[PDB]
Parts: C-alpha cells; sequence; structure tokens
C-alpha cells in the first residue's frame, strides 16, 4: 500500500553488518596455508585477484595478491595500515584483513557474486536505467559514509570500484593505498588541473558510461547512438571540452537531469551529495521496486538457488 516503512539502516542491512563482524571474528588469523584457490576473478590491475575458501571457515571470499618485496617489522605497519579497512556501511565492501606471504600483500574481502559492474557491462552491453538508478542510490550512500566518517580520500569511483550480488547489495571497493589508464580517465575537470565534489563527476561519467556501454569521451558522434538505440588529448578534451550527456529519447528526463548536475564542469555549480538525495531522479528510484538480483542473476548467468 503507501506503507513507505524501513528505518535509516532498515533494520535487515543493520543485521548483515552484524553476522558480517561476527563472522570476521571467528575467521582468526590469516595465514596463506588456509586458502584453497577456487577461481581467477577478474585479474591483472594492480594484482590478480581470487575467489578462495578459507579451510578453517568454510567461507568464500575474494583475495587480492599486490607484490611487494621487503618484509621487515615495518610490515606488520603496512599491514596495519590496510587494518584501517577494519569500515561499517552496507554500501562498502566487507574487509576480513590482511597478510604477508612471499613478497606478496594479500587482502581478503567480502566476495561479491555479482563481480564489479565493468565486468557485468561486458556480459550486459548496457546497463538499464532503473538499475542505475539502484545503484546511483548505493554509491551516493556510500560516499555519504566515507565524507562523514573516514574522510577518506577514495580514489575514483568507476564500473571496476562497484561490486554487485545476487541479494541486490551494490558496494564500493575502491579502497585507498600508500603503496610506497589506457584511454579512459575518470578525473574531474578540476583535478586535471579533493572532496567529493570529484566523486560526483566519476559517478556521472560512470553512469553515462554503464548507460550508453561505452566509455563516453570522446563522444559517440558519429551516429553510433543511431545503431546502438591518447590520455594527453583526452585531458585537454575534458578540460576545453563540453561534459558528456546521455542520448534523449532513450533515458528518462529526470534521468538526463541528474547526470547532468553531476557533470557540471565547475564543482562550484555541480551538485553536492545532499541535492543528489532529494534529486527527482534519485526520488523515483527510491521508490521503484527494482527486481535487481534477477536481472543481474540472468545477465551474468549465475544460478541463484
Ligand atoms: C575490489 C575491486 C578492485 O580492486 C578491482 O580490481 C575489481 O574490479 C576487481 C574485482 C574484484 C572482485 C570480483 C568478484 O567477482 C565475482 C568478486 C569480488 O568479491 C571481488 C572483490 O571484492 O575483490 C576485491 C579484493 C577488490
Amino acid at each position: 500500500q503507501k506503507k513507505l516503512e524501513e528505518l535509516e539502516l532498515d533494520e535487515q542491512q543493520r543485521k548483515r553488518l552484524e553476522a558480517f563482524l561476527t563472522q570476521k571474528q571467528k575467521v582468526g588469523e590469516l595465514k596463506d596455508d588456509d586458502f584453497e584457490k577456487i577461481s581467477e576473478l577478474g585479474a591483472g590491475n594492480g594484482g590478480v585477484v581470487f575467489k578462495v575458501s578459507h579451510k578453517p571457515s568454510g567461507l568464500v571470499m575474494a583475495r587480492k595478491l599486490i607484490h611487494l618485496e621487503i618484509k621487515p617489522a615495518i610490515r606488520n605497519q603496512i599491514i596495519r595500515e590496510l587494518q584501517v579497512l577494519h569500515c561499517n556501511s552496507p554500501y562498502i565492501v566487507g574487509f576480513y584483513g590482511a597478510f604477508y606471504s612471499d613478497g606478496e600483500i594479500s587482502i581478503c574481502m567480502e566476495h561479491m557474486d555479482g563481480g564489479s559492474l565493468d565486468q557485468v557491462l561486458k556480459k550486459a552491453g548496457r546497463i538499464p536505467e532503473q538499475i542505475l538508478g539502484k545503484v546511483s542510490i548505493a554509491v551516493i550512500k556510500g560516499l555519504t559514509y566515507l565524507r562523514e566518517k573516514h574522510k577518506i580520500m577514495h580514489r575514483d569511483v568507476k564500473p571496476s570500484n562497484i561490486l554487485v550480488n545476487s541479494r541486490g547489495e551494490i558496494k564500493l571497493c575502491d579502497f585507498g593505498v600508500s603503496g610506497q589508464v589506457g584511454t579512459r580517465s575518470y578525473m574531474s575537470p578540476e583535478r586535471l588541473q579533493y572532496s567529493v565534489q570529484s566523486d560526483i563527476w566519476s559517478m556521472g561519467l560512470s553512469l553515462v558510461e554503464m548507460a550508453v556501454g561505452r566509455y563516453p569521451i570522446p563522444p559517440p558522434d558519429a551516429k553510433e547512438l543511431e545503431l546502438m538505440f591518447a590520455i594527453f588529448e583526452l585531458l585537454d578534451y575534458i578540460v576545453n571540452e563540453p561534459p558528456p550527456k546521455l542520448p534523449s529519447g532513450v533515458f528518462s528526463l529526470e534521468f538526463q537531469d541528474f547526470v547532468n548536475k553531476c557533470l557540471i564542469k565547475n564543482p562550484a555549480e555541480r551538485a553536492d551529495l545532499k541535492q543528489l538525495m532529494v534529486h527527482a531522479f534519485i526520488k523515483r528510484s527510491d521508490a521503484e521496486e527494482v527486481d535487481f538480483a534477477g536481472w543481474l542473476c540472468s545477465t551474468i548467468g549465475l544460478n541463484q538457488p
């Protein structure tokens, strides 16, 4: 009916956060020896990432390995810096722990069974508007948390940083680095010359990317839209040229307006989190009852039961 009732942290969310905490605690010490490899998730980037079983617990996790040599007590420091990922947000990927072994940093995260939205994009081709509404909500809230707690620089909001799962959860994985770009840049115009204003830009660029199915600078221009429905050069383009936009006709005017407000070049004019939270796209999005899990499971060929 017209119930519209959950909470600030819908008790389910609150419960899932508690459950995760408890499980993280009963895992205990994290030794290379306790990990049976299941598969190789999205690899490469800074380092390969593996899906693994942790024999003691019987938990599936995502373990990311970065190669870095030296291990002189100050490592238990480098590890302590990583221990700052030990975040309590529904819009932030869970962290189990981190260790060193065999000249290799391990960072063990919660297994998100839908993977990253860059990988979903490849299976989907395009990600539809109602799904990107829910994505938008999760990202905005995730930034809100980070801004009102971690004061963390984050780094970027890209599809590769947005993980999803068959429970319909959407979490940022972008986690910072102190670690002592081929055609695509998500850098705001202002930072090509910190704060959330840069992240609002990236999210806006990423929504266009996921909506059209293609990194949108330079614009498809040459029809492509009719069909569909270097770094240095690109940077001056982002600074000099006008921001991207969704094509018309295909996307709601609400949706076009929302992304338009994220991709205003001047950050003083560009929308802040508070305005996004009450934009009509978001209001409509929040009221829509979207079967995100079913969309997602079908798209990537995940067996639900
Ligand atoms: C967080 C994400 C990254 O750092 C980036 O490399 C990401 O795109 C690579 C994918 C990681 C991934 C993939 C799946 O697919 C099923 C599942 C999970 O849980 C993860 C993940 O959380 O990896 C963490 C370590 C990196």
